[PDB]
């Protein structure tokens, strides 16, 4: 895997094997070699965009960094070589259904958060506003 | 694209690129299309299952369609070569995805609709409550001016 991560050339660029390989050491990884080894891999080149974000999408990473991650994949997208296209596409539809994943669970963490506290903040007024009925009725029979 | 589907055989079976082509013909299809073709493969082996799951699982199918057509594949996953296994993966993965998405778009919708529902009684509950208590304070205070006076 070692020599894998050093190849370069067109031979290797364009040959789907190669891409699979990378992705398949990257599994082998604990997700914080992967992370440590992305760093390496930021020259800019979409060869090394590609790299890096292989190792990164092992490296357990926040929303916020996948946000990232995706917005770089789907950069490249024209100069990924034609016969790699299947099998990079396979892998940043992975990429941004993970990042579906994360906004929904965050879109039902605002349901949850602002509904609970609209119904709690309403039981609060159902105490207040109970207790000025049952003082006003009482002033009312305590009417001279 | 026609002829990829056809294919059997060690030296295709064992082989990513075959794979990696037909996952590419299978966009090629229109949904009707895609489940004709689907209909062919289906003597239950990992390879007609594998082939029956990349054919399928962009033809708008539902949530419990989709968790069967991985389910069939999964099963047989210890027999998919080694060199097509992290392929497989992937696309395991991405269809393991879709799943929860659609489980949590259920969820979510689940609580849209029992909080909404909580969340208009109470509403009700609080503006009737108003109204009451405007009408008991205007006849205190309009007793309580009488008196005063008197």
């Amino acid at each position: 895997c070692s020599d894998i991560w050093a190849l370069q050339g067109k031979s290797t660029e364009t040959n789907p094997l190669y891409w699979l390989r990378a992705m398949d050491c990257a599994d082998r990884l604990m997700p914080a070699q992967s992370r440590q080894q992305a760093r390496q891999y930021d020259d800019g080149s979409w060869q090394n965009t590609f790299k890096q974000g292989i190792l990164l999408a092992d490296a357990k990473i926040t929303p916020y960094e996948r946000r990232q991650l995706v917005a770089r994949i789907e950069a490249l997208s024209t100069e990924i070589p034609a016969q790699v296209r299947p099998l990079y596409q396979l892998w940043r539809d992975g990429q941004a259904l993970q990042l579906q994943l994360a906004e929904e669970r965050q879109r039902y963490s605002k349901l949850q958060q602002s509904s609970d506290s609209e119904l709690d903040t309403l039981r609060q007024q159902h105490h207040v506003l109970q207790q000025q009925l049952e003082l006003t009725t009482r002033k009312l029979e305590n009417l001279t």
